[PDB]
DNA sequence: ACGTAGAAGAGTCTAGACTG
DNA sequence: CAGTCTAGACTCTTCTACGTA
Protein backbone atom coordinates (compact mmCIF):
# COMPACT_ATOMS: atom_id res chain seq x y z
CA UNK A 1 0.00 0.00 0.00
CA UNK A 2 2.74 1.65 0.39
CA UNK A 3 3.37 2.27 -3.29
CA UNK A 4 2.79 -1.78 -3.33
CA UNK A 5 -0.38 -0.90 -5.50
CA UNK A 6 1.78 -0.36 -8.52
CA UNK A 7 2.98 -3.46 -8.76
CA UNK A 8 -0.43 -5.37 -8.13
CA UNK A 9 -1.93 -3.92 -11.06
CA UNK A 10 1.59 -4.66 -13.16
CA UNK A 11 -0.20 -8.46 -13.09
CA UNK A 12 -3.16 -6.77 -15.55
CA UNK A 13 -1.75 -4.21 -18.37
CA UNK A 14 -1.08 -7.69 -20.51
CA UNK A 15 -4.71 -7.99 -21.36
CA UNK A 16 -6.95 -6.48 -23.36
CA UNK A 17 -8.25 -3.27 -20.97
CA UNK A 18 -11.80 -3.81 -21.82
CA UNK A 19 -14.98 -2.55 -19.35
CA UNK A 20 -18.60 -3.43 -19.84
CA UNK A 21 -20.80 -1.06 -18.38
CA UNK A 22 -24.76 -1.62 -18.69
CA UNK A 23 -26.64 1.45 -18.01
CA UNK A 24 -30.25 3.00 -19.63
CA UNK A 25 -29.07 6.61 -19.07
CA UNK A 26 -25.61 6.75 -20.54
CA UNK A 27 -26.60 4.22 -23.14
CA UNK A 28 -28.97 6.76 -24.27
CA UNK A 29 -27.20 9.77 -24.06
CA UNK A 30 -24.41 8.09 -26.22
CA UNK A 31 -26.78 6.72 -28.68
CA UNK A 32 -28.96 10.25 -29.03
CA UNK A 33 -25.69 11.87 -29.71
CA UNK A 34 -24.44 9.25 -32.11
CA UNK A 35 -28.00 9.95 -34.02
CA UNK A 36 -27.51 13.61 -34.21
CA UNK A 37 -24.34 15.03 -34.51
CA UNK A 38 -22.19 13.28 -37.01
CA UNK A 39 -18.64 11.84 -36.40
CA UNK A 40 -19.74 11.17 -32.70
CA UNK A 41 -17.75 8.63 -31.47
CA UNK A 42 -19.56 6.38 -28.66
CA UNK A 43 -17.23 4.55 -26.97
CA UNK A 44 -14.16 7.34 -26.64
CA UNK A 45 -16.56 9.87 -24.83
CA UNK A 46 -17.51 7.01 -22.57
CA UNK A 47 -13.73 6.38 -22.44
CA UNK A 48 -13.76 10.43 -20.88
CA UNK A 49 -16.66 10.01 -18.69
CA UNK A 50 -15.81 6.81 -16.97
CA UNK A 51 -12.15 7.97 -16.40
CA UNK A 52 -13.62 11.42 -15.57
CA UNK A 53 -15.84 9.95 -12.69
CA UNK A 54 -13.46 7.16 -11.61
CA UNK A 55 -10.76 9.19 -11.13
CA UNK A 56 -13.27 11.33 -8.92
CA UNK A 57 -14.14 8.56 -6.88
CA UNK A 58 -10.51 6.82 -6.13
CA UNK A 59 -8.20 9.58 -6.80
CA UNK A 60 -4.87 7.85 -5.74
CA UNK A 61 -6.03 4.87 -7.28
CA UNK A 62 -6.82 6.24 -10.74
CA UNK A 63 -3.16 8.77 -10.32
CA UNK A 64 -1.09 5.31 -9.87
CA UNK A 65 -3.15 3.57 -13.15
CA UNK A 66 -2.69 6.49 -15.31
CA UNK A 67 0.93 6.33 -14.27
CA UNK A 68 1.53 3.34 -15.21
CA UNK A 69 -0.43 3.33 -18.20
CA UNK A 70 1.59 6.70 -19.33
CA UNK A 71 5.13 5.10 -18.48
CA UNK A 72 3.28 2.24 -20.88
CA UNK A 73 4.06 4.22 -24.12
CA UNK A 74 7.00 2.20 -26.56
CA UNK B 1 -40.38 21.40 -31.01
CA UNK B 2 -39.26 23.01 -27.40
CA UNK B 3 -36.36 20.25 -27.35
CA UNK B 4 -38.66 17.47 -26.65
CA UNK B 5 -37.15 16.06 -29.70
CA UNK B 6 -34.36 14.83 -27.00
CA UNK B 7 -37.21 12.49 -25.33
CA UNK B 8 -38.46 10.77 -28.89
CA UNK B 9 -35.33 10.39 -30.43
CA UNK B 10 -34.34 8.46 -26.79
CA UNK B 11 -37.58 6.22 -26.99
CA UNK B 12 -36.08 5.14 -29.68
CA UNK B 13 -33.61 3.06 -27.95
CA UNK B 14 -35.37 2.10 -25.20
CA UNK B 15 -35.81 -2.15 -27.23
CA UNK B 16 -31.93 -2.99 -26.74
CA UNK B 17 -29.87 -3.67 -24.20
CA UNK B 18 -27.91 -0.62 -22.94
CA UNK B 19 -24.46 -2.12 -23.08
CA UNK B 20 -21.31 0.40 -23.76
CA UNK B 21 -17.82 -0.59 -24.23
CA UNK B 22 -15.16 1.43 -22.92
CA UNK B 23 -11.13 0.92 -24.06
CA UNK B 24 -9.47 2.42 -20.63
CA UNK B 25 -6.19 1.22 -19.39
CA UNK B 26 -6.37 3.23 -16.22
CA UNK B 27 -10.02 2.56 -15.65
CA UNK B 28 -9.73 -1.17 -16.14
CA UNK B 29 -6.47 -1.58 -13.67
CA UNK B 30 -8.49 0.77 -10.85
CA UNK B 31 -11.24 -1.69 -11.29
CA UNK B 32 -9.58 -5.07 -11.39
CA UNK B 33 -7.34 -3.79 -8.31
CA UNK B 34 -10.43 -3.08 -6.52
CA UNK B 35 -11.97 -6.32 -7.57
CA UNK B 36 -9.10 -8.45 -6.47
CA UNK B 37 -8.11 -6.43 -3.26
CA UNK B 38 -11.87 -5.59 -1.63
CA UNK B 39 -14.38 -8.56 -1.17
CA UNK B 40 -17.35 -9.02 -2.57
CA UNK B 41 -16.67 -6.06 -5.58
CA UNK B 42 -18.65 -5.58 -8.53
CA UNK B 43 -16.38 -3.86 -10.88
CA UNK B 44 -19.53 -3.32 -13.34
CA UNK B 45 -21.21 -2.07 -11.19
CA UNK B 46 -18.48 0.66 -9.93
CA UNK B 47 -17.81 1.12 -14.04
CA UNK B 48 -21.55 2.22 -14.24
CA UNK B 49 -21.52 4.96 -11.41
CA UNK B 50 -18.42 6.37 -12.44
CA UNK B 51 -19.49 6.46 -16.15
CA UNK B 52 -23.03 7.50 -15.30
CA UNK B 53 -21.00 10.16 -12.79
CA UNK B 54 -18.61 11.55 -15.68
CA UNK B 55 -21.58 11.73 -18.46
CA UNK B 56 -23.95 13.26 -16.28
CA UNK B 57 -21.06 16.00 -15.65
CA UNK B 58 -20.05 16.31 -19.35
CA UNK B 59 -23.66 16.08 -20.40
CA UNK B 60 -26.39 17.57 -18.02
CA UNK B 61 -29.08 18.27 -20.29
CA UNK B 62 -28.79 14.95 -22.20
CA UNK B 63 -28.21 13.14 -19.15
CA UNK B 64 -31.20 14.34 -17.22
CA UNK B 65 -33.60 13.84 -19.61
CA UNK B 66 -31.92 10.38 -20.09
CA UNK B 67 -32.18 9.31 -16.66
CA UNK B 68 -35.85 10.79 -16.40
CA UNK B 69 -36.75 8.25 -19.63
CA UNK B 70 -35.04 5.37 -17.98
CA UNK B 71 -36.40 5.70 -14.02
CA UNK B 72 -40.42 6.79 -16.45
CA UNK B 73 -40.18 3.69 -18.50
CA UNK B 74 -38.11 1.34 -16.83
CA UNK B 75 -40.74 1.21 -13.11
CA UNK B 76 -43.15 -2.22 -14.25
CA UNK C 1 -14.53 -22.74 -64.60
CA UNK C 2 -16.72 -25.62 -63.70
CA UNK C 3 -16.83 -24.70 -59.66
CA UNK C 4 -12.48 -25.36 -59.73
CA UNK C 5 -13.03 -21.97 -58.85
CA UNK C 6 -15.24 -23.14 -55.86
CA UNK C 7 -12.03 -24.97 -54.41
CA UNK C 8 -9.49 -22.01 -55.58
CA UNK C 9 -11.53 -19.63 -53.49
CA UNK C 10 -12.06 -22.40 -50.55
CA UNK C 11 -8.42 -21.79 -49.95
CA UNK C 12 -8.38 -18.17 -49.04
CA UNK C 13 -11.93 -17.97 -46.69
CA UNK C 14 -9.75 -18.75 -43.73
CA UNK C 15 -8.40 -15.48 -43.34
CA UNK C 16 -9.34 -11.82 -42.40
CA UNK C 17 -10.82 -10.07 -45.96
CA UNK C 18 -8.93 -6.93 -45.45
CA UNK C 19 -8.92 -5.27 -48.71
CA UNK C 20 -6.98 -1.99 -48.25
CA UNK C 21 -7.59 0.39 -51.26
CA UNK C 22 -6.00 4.22 -51.77
CA UNK C 23 -8.49 6.69 -53.49
CA UNK C 24 -8.40 10.18 -52.99
CA UNK C 25 -11.90 10.95 -54.46
CA UNK C 26 -13.47 7.93 -52.73
CA UNK C 27 -11.95 8.49 -49.03
CA UNK C 28 -13.14 12.55 -50.00
CA UNK C 29 -16.40 11.07 -50.49
CA UNK C 30 -16.87 9.31 -47.61
CA UNK C 31 -14.98 11.17 -45.20
CA UNK C 32 -17.71 14.04 -46.29
CA UNK C 33 -20.46 11.96 -45.43
CA UNK C 34 -18.82 10.66 -42.22
CA UNK C 35 -18.99 14.69 -41.42
CA UNK C 36 -22.32 15.64 -42.65
CA UNK C 37 -24.63 12.80 -42.15
CA UNK C 38 -24.67 11.37 -38.39
CA UNK C 39 -24.30 7.69 -37.90
CA UNK C 40 -22.58 6.90 -41.60
CA UNK C 41 -20.44 3.79 -41.39
CA UNK C 42 -17.90 4.59 -43.82
CA UNK C 43 -16.23 1.25 -44.50
CA UNK C 44 -19.38 -0.49 -44.72
CA UNK C 45 -20.53 2.00 -47.44
CA UNK C 46 -17.03 1.36 -48.75
CA UNK C 47 -18.00 -2.65 -48.87
CA UNK C 48 -20.88 -1.87 -50.40
CA UNK C 49 -19.34 0.37 -53.25
CA UNK C 50 -16.49 -2.15 -53.59
CA UNK C 51 -18.92 -5.30 -53.72
CA UNK C 52 -21.48 -3.04 -56.43
CA UNK C 53 -18.21 -2.71 -58.40
CA UNK C 54 -16.95 -6.34 -58.50
CA UNK C 55 -19.90 -7.19 -59.01
CA UNK C 56 -20.45 -5.64 -62.87
CA UNK C 57 -16.69 -6.76 -63.31
CA UNK C 58 -16.77 -10.13 -62.28
CA UNK C 59 -20.11 -11.03 -62.46
CA UNK C 60 -19.63 -15.07 -62.28
CA UNK C 61 -16.70 -14.72 -60.13
CA UNK C 62 -18.96 -12.65 -57.64
CA UNK C 63 -22.03 -15.03 -57.61
CA UNK C 64 -19.68 -18.21 -56.63
CA UNK C 65 -17.72 -16.27 -54.18
CA UNK C 66 -21.19 -14.73 -53.22
CA UNK C 67 -22.68 -18.56 -52.71
CA UNK C 68 -19.61 -19.35 -50.71
CA UNK C 69 -19.70 -16.40 -48.27
CA UNK C 70 -23.72 -17.15 -47.39
CA UNK C 71 -22.82 -20.45 -46.96
CA UNK C 72 -20.05 -19.90 -44.96
CA UNK C 73 -21.90 -18.82 -41.61
CA UNK C 74 -23.56 -23.01 -41.06
CA UNK D 1 -22.35 29.22 -50.80
CA UNK D 2 -23.82 27.79 -53.26
CA UNK D 3 -23.49 24.02 -53.27
CA UNK D 4 -20.03 25.00 -53.50
CA UNK D 5 -20.52 23.45 -49.71
CA UNK D 6 -19.45 20.42 -50.27
CA UNK D 7 -15.80 21.25 -52.09
CA UNK D 8 -15.15 23.50 -48.74
CA UNK D 9 -15.65 20.14 -46.87
CA UNK D 10 -13.57 17.81 -48.76
CA UNK D 11 -10.62 20.48 -48.94
CA UNK D 12 -10.47 19.97 -45.30
CA UNK D 13 -9.07 16.37 -45.73
CA UNK D 14 -7.15 16.47 -48.78
CA UNK D 15 -3.96 16.49 -46.83
CA UNK D 16 -4.64 12.93 -44.74
CA UNK D 17 -3.41 9.55 -45.90
CA UNK D 18 -6.59 8.67 -48.52
CA UNK D 19 -6.82 5.03 -46.74
CA UNK D 20 -9.98 2.83 -46.63
CA UNK D 21 -9.83 -0.40 -45.11
CA UNK D 22 -13.05 -2.82 -46.46
CA UNK D 23 -14.05 -5.92 -44.88
CA UNK D 24 -16.06 -8.21 -46.48
CA UNK D 25 -15.42 -12.22 -48.12
CA UNK D 26 -17.30 -12.50 -51.35
CA UNK D 27 -14.79 -9.32 -52.44
CA UNK D 28 -11.51 -11.03 -50.56
CA UNK D 29 -12.53 -14.31 -52.16
CA UNK D 30 -12.80 -12.43 -55.73
CA UNK D 31 -9.81 -10.40 -55.71
CA UNK D 32 -7.67 -13.65 -54.32
CA UNK D 33 -8.78 -15.84 -56.55
CA UNK D 34 -7.71 -13.57 -59.66
CA UNK D 35 -4.87 -12.35 -58.08
CA UNK D 36 -3.61 -16.02 -57.85
CA UNK D 37 -4.70 -17.40 -61.37
CA UNK D 38 -3.35 -13.78 -63.18
CA UNK D 39 -0.18 -13.07 -64.45
CA UNK D 40 0.96 -9.71 -62.63
CA UNK D 41 -2.64 -9.12 -61.24
CA UNK D 42 -2.74 -5.67 -59.45
CA UNK D 43 -5.44 -6.57 -57.07
CA UNK D 44 -5.00 -3.24 -55.39
CA UNK D 45 -4.98 -1.51 -58.21
CA UNK D 46 -8.36 -3.53 -59.00
CA UNK D 47 -9.73 -3.39 -55.44
CA UNK D 48 -9.31 1.08 -56.14
CA UNK D 49 -11.25 0.58 -59.60
CA UNK D 50 -14.29 -1.02 -58.26
CA UNK D 51 -14.42 0.80 -55.39
CA UNK D 52 -14.59 3.92 -56.97
CA UNK D 53 -16.32 2.83 -59.47
CA UNK D 54 -19.18 1.73 -56.88
CA UNK D 55 -19.11 4.90 -54.90
CA UNK D 56 -19.53 6.63 -58.47
CA UNK D 57 -22.49 5.13 -59.02
CA UNK D 58 -24.08 5.86 -55.63
CA UNK D 59 -22.95 9.29 -55.02
CA UNK D 60 -21.95 10.63 -58.22
CA UNK D 61 -22.37 14.26 -57.36
CA UNK D 62 -20.28 14.05 -54.14
CA UNK D 63 -17.74 11.64 -56.34
CA UNK D 64 -17.71 14.59 -59.39
CA UNK D 65 -16.82 17.16 -57.08
CA UNK D 66 -14.13 14.74 -55.49
CA UNK D 67 -12.44 13.52 -58.61
CA UNK D 68 -12.33 17.44 -59.88
CA UNK D 69 -10.44 18.19 -56.39
CA UNK D 70 -8.49 15.16 -56.77
CA UNK D 71 -7.88 16.12 -60.38
CA UNK D 72 -7.10 19.41 -58.86
CA UNK D 73 -4.57 18.22 -55.95
CA UNK D 74 -1.42 18.32 -58.38
CA UNK D 75 -1.94 19.46 -61.70
C1' DA E 1 11.54 12.95 -50.11
C1' DC E 2 7.29 9.47 -51.55
C1' DG E 3 2.75 7.14 -53.58
C1' DT E 4 1.29 3.28 -52.60
C1' DA E 5 0.88 -1.92 -51.53
C1' DG E 6 0.16 -5.08 -48.14
C1' DA E 7 0.31 -6.08 -43.11
C1' DA E 8 -0.53 -4.97 -38.46
C1' DG E 9 -3.17 -3.43 -34.50
C1' DA E 10 -5.38 -0.30 -31.02
C1' DG E 11 -9.95 0.00 -30.40
C1' DT E 12 -15.56 -0.54 -31.28
C1' DC E 13 -19.78 -1.96 -30.41
C1' DT E 14 -22.64 -5.45 -29.98
C1' DA E 15 -23.12 -10.46 -28.70
C1' DG E 16 -23.47 -14.26 -25.67
C1' DA E 17 -22.44 -17.90 -22.23
C1' DC E 18 -22.95 -17.21 -17.36
C1' DT E 19 -24.09 -15.59 -12.37
C1' DG E 20 -27.02 -13.59 -9.00
C1' DC F 1 -34.31 -13.03 -15.93
C1' DA F 2 -30.91 -7.77 -15.36
C1' DG F 3 -26.60 -7.38 -15.47
C1' DT F 4 -21.35 -9.56 -15.91
C1' DC F 5 -17.30 -9.59 -18.24
C1' DT F 6 -14.99 -11.22 -21.72
C1' DA F 7 -14.93 -12.49 -26.86
C1' DG F 8 -15.15 -11.43 -31.66
C1' DA F 9 -16.15 -9.36 -36.37
C1' DC F 10 -14.97 -5.45 -38.05
C1' DT F 11 -13.36 -0.11 -38.11
C1' DC F 12 -10.21 2.76 -39.33
C1' DT F 13 -5.89 4.43 -39.17
C1' DT F 14 -0.83 3.80 -38.69
C1' DC F 15 3.45 0.97 -39.99
C1' DT F 16 6.93 -1.21 -42.86
C1' DA F 17 9.49 -2.21 -46.85
C1' DC F 18 9.93 -0.39 -51.35
C1' DG F 19 10.62 1.28 -56.25
C1' DT F 20 8.90 6.31 -57.38
C1' DA F 21 8.30 6.60 -66.21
Amino acid sequence: EEEKIKNDMLKYIEKDPKIGVWSYPAFLVLQYLYHTVPGFKMSRTAKEALEKGLKEMYPTLFTIAEKIAKERFK
